[PDB]
C-alpha cells in the first residue's frame, strides 16, 4: 500500500489493458486450480495457427504456506524442466529469496538463478543472480515511494564482459483510479503511458513510445470494457493502423471462452486477418 511495486511492475496496470483479453495466432487452452495452500497445477497447450506448432506446459506448484514456503516445478514439450523454491516473510517481513533451478536434455544446458527482495513502506528492493555459463549477470532493482510519487533505477552487470548492459530509470505516480508511468532505458529507449480506471466497468490506457534520436514516434489506445460480470470487451488501437478486438464470455462458471481479432488498416476486411481463440478452465 505504502509499498511500492517491484521495478518490473512499474506500468504494469495500463500494461494489463494492452495485452490481456487477446491471444491473436493462437489456440491457447488452460487449465487451472487453485488452493489457498498445498498443491495446485496449471496446464497450458498452444496451437500457432500460422506455424502448425503445438506447444505445452504443466506447472506444479506446493505452498506450506506454514513456513512462507512454496516448491514448483515446470515441464514443456520442448524438453526443458525447472524447479523454483521460495521462501517469503520468514526470516524478516518483507523478504524473499528464490532458488531456481533449470534442466534443458535437448542441449544439456543448464541454468541456476537466485532472486532476493526486500520489501517495506515507501521501498522496493531487488537482486537477481543469473548463474550462466557467460555469466553471472546480476540485476539489481530499487523503487523508492512517496506520497504516491514513485522513482526507480534499474541495472544489469554482466561479469563476462564485467561491464553493465543495462540502465533503466522510471518515475511514476499511483493511485487506485490512476497511473502515470514513464521510464527510459538506456539513455535510449523512452516510454510513457497513462492508466485510468473511468468507472467500476471502465478502464483504459494510452501508451507512448519513442527512440533517441529517431523521430517517430508509437503510441497506442486501449479500453477493456465488463459488460456484465460474465462477459468482457477489450478494443485497441496503434497508429501503425493495428486494431485488435477482444471478447471473453464466462459460458459456465469456471469456463471462459476468449475470442479475438487483428485487423490491418487499411485492409479491413481485404488482406490476412489474425484469430485467435482461448479457453480457459478453472477447477
Amino acid at each position: 500500500m505504502a509499498v511500492p511495486p517491484t521495478y518490473a511492475d512499474l506500468g504494469k496496470s495500463a500494461r494489463d489493458v494492452f495485452t490481456k483479453g487477446y491471444g491473436f495466432g493462437l489456440i491457447k487452452l488452460d487449465l487451472k486450480t487453485k488452493s489457498e495452500n498445498g498443491l495446485e497445477f496449471t496446464s497450458s497447450g498452444s496451437a500457432n495457427t500460422e506455424t502448425t506448432k503445438v506447444n505445452g506446459s504443466l506447472e506444479t506448484k506446493y505452498r506450506w504456506t506454514e513456513y512462507g514456503l512454496t516448491f514448483t516445478e515446470k515441464w514443456n514439450t520442448d524438453n526443458t524442466l525447472g524447479t523454483e523454491i521460495t521462501v517469503e516473510d520468514q526470516l524478516a517481513r518483507g523478504l524473499k529469496l528464490t532458488f531456481d533451478s533449470s534442466f534443458s536434455p535437448n542441449t544439456g544446458k543448464k541454468n541456476a538463478k537466485i532472486k532476493t527482495g526486500y520489501k517495506r513502506e515507501h521501498i522496493n528492493l531487488g537482486c537477481d543472480v543469473d548463474f550462466d555459463i557467460a555469466g553471472p549477470s546480476i540485476r539489481g532493482a530499487l523503487v523508492l515511494g512517496y506520497e504516491g510519487w514513485l522513482a526507480g533505477y534499474q541495472m544489469n552487470f554482466e561479469t563476462s564482459k564485467s561491464r553493465v548492459t543495462q540502465s533503466n530509470f522510471a518515475v511514476g505516480y499511483k493511485t487506485d483510479e490512476f497511473q502515470l508511468h514513464t521510464n527510459v532505458n538506456d539513455g535510449t529507449e523512452f516510454g510513457g503511458s497513462i492508466y485510468q480506471k473511468v468507472n467500476k466497468k471502465l478502464e483504459t490506457a494510452v501508451n507512448l513510445a519513442w527512440t533517441a534520436g529517431n523521430s517517430n514516434t508509437r503510441f497506442g489506445i486501449a479500453a477493456k470494457y465488463q459488460v456484465d460480470p460474465d462477459a468482457c470487451f477489450s478494443a485497441k488501437v496503434n497508429n501503425s493502423s493495428l486494431i485488435g478486438l477482444g471478447y471473453t464470455q464466462t459460458l459456465k462458471p469456471g469456463i471462459k471462452l476468449t475470442l479475438s481479432a487483428l485487423l490491418d488498416g487499411k485492409n479491413v476486411n481485404a488482406g490476412g486477418h489474425k484469430l485467435g481463440l482461448g479457453l480457459e478452465f478453472q477447477a
